[PDB]
């Protein structure tokens, strides 16, 4: 349960109320990531704006 929180501060472990990890960014130069975090919730996505949910270890 060790995530990150956003690139360039990342985070460690964030057990407790939360249970997966979950990244949100959009389209830029190479599908880069630019949101993460833990939470319960990672459903639906889009077009620009898309949500991913990790579930086992380097992402939660």
């Amino acid at each position: 349960l060790k995530c990150n929180k956003l690139v360039p501060l990342f985070y460690k472990t964030c057990p407790a109320g939360k249970n997966l990890c979950y990244k949100m960014f959009m389209v830029s130069n190479l599908t880069v990531p630019v949101k993460r975090g833990c939470i319960d919730v990672c459903p639906k996505n889009s077009a620009l704006v898309k949500y991913v949910c990790c579930n086992t270890d380097r992402c939660n």
